[PDB]
């Protein structure tokens, strides 16, 4: 089997993707944000405080004809920014882009935290990391991914993102329309439970090539590029004006300014993201100062390529006895 759907931006600065998944019988169509940085598919639902609801899609699991709570199991998690979410489970059918797999483990959020509810365009998030983050306590459950996986035509998933436009998530095949040149595999770690990968080194614009080991995973549900302070400090060193600021919490840069590319290595391949994908616009509205796309992964305790860098690229996510991790250009 396969499935093929489209992920959109969420808003004009490309904050983050939703992709509609079909959940329940008769199916229930929820935008979720689809993350390979976590391994708990989650909804907003009929459970959730009604107060932490703003104008989300809710699964409503009494209304479908499939769904069965896991008795005694619930779910909590915490992400890299501060949010978190909380609840129980139940087991539901669950189909992306015409991909269905049954039993699928639906945790319904009785409470979420303020980024959440503020954020009405994401109904929940569905993770792609391994199953072993799963926070379902006290029978850890598996990803929607790798429930699909042994029913695949390939043990694959792809991750094709837009800039400022929408992209495509594809599973169990690999589209070979979708990118240029060849696809580049790179070793993948799984002891943190990661899409975790050494990049080989970086570029500044049109400068030389640093060779250097850059740890670090490969994060969907990130909306920039976090690196090592070095590498961060020699980017914006090359933009007239720019400045980490404390107060607004990262590198900042006059809205005037027209910003370098930054190449990652893969392998002996090359990621260019363009000068373009690292502009985050005004700070507050109306203002002059503009956020920036690459950011310091000191405090964090791990780089992170996140949308800036991934949406650069074609994207495998290979789920084989041994994973690897494959990019191309696009
Ligand atoms: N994977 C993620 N990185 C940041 C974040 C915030 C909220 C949900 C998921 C993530």
């Amino acid at each position: 089997s396969t499935g093929s759907a489209t992920t959109t931006p969420i808003d004009s600065l490309d904050d983050a993707y939703i992709t509609p998944v079909q959940i329940g019988t008769p199916a229930q169509t929820l935008n979720l944000d689809f993350d390979t940085g976590s391994s708990d598919l989650w909804v907003f639902s009929s459970e959730t405080t009604a107060s932490e609801v703003d104008g989300q899609t809710i699964y409503t699991p009494s209304k479908s004809t499939t769904a069965k709570l896991l008795s005694g199991a619930t779910w909590s998690i915490s992400y890299g920014d501060g949010s978190s979410s909380s609840g129980d489970v139940y087991t539901d059918t669950v189909s992306v882009g015409g991909l269905t797999v049954t039993g699928q483990a639906v945790e319904s959020a009785k409470k979420v935290s303020s980024s959440f509810t503020e954020d009405s365009t994401i109904d929940g998030l569905l993770g792609l990391a391994f199953s072993t983050l799963n926070t379902v306590s006290p029978t850890q459950q598996k990803t929607f991914f790798d429930n699909a996986k042994a029913s695949l035509d390939s043990p694959v998933f792809t991750a094709d993102l837009g800039y400022h436009a929408p992209g495509t998530y594809n599973f169990g095949f690999i589209d070979t329309t979708a990118y240029t040149g060849s696809i580049t595999y790179t070793a993948v770690s799984t002891k943190q439970g990661f899409w975790e990968w050494t990049s080989t080194g970086y570029a500044v614009g049109s400068g030389t090539f640093k060779s250097t080991s850059i740890d670090g995973i490969a994060d969907t549900g990130t909306t920039l590029l976090y690196l090592p302070a070095t590498v961060v400090s020699a980017y914006w060193a090359q933009v007239s004006g720019a400045k980490s600021s404390s107060s607004v919490g990262g590198y900042v840069f006059p809205c005037s300014a027209t910003l370098p590319s930054f190449t990652f290595g893969v392998g002996s391949a090359r990621i260019v993201i363009p000068g373009d994908y690292i502009d985050f616009g005004p700070i507050s509205t109306g203002s002059s100062s503009c956020f920036g796309g690459i950011q310091s992964s000191a405090g964090i305790g791990i780089n992170i390529f996140g949308d800036v860098a991934l949406k650069a690229a074609f994207v495998v996510f290979n789920g084989a006895t041994t994973p690897t991790l494959g990019f191309a250009s696009k």
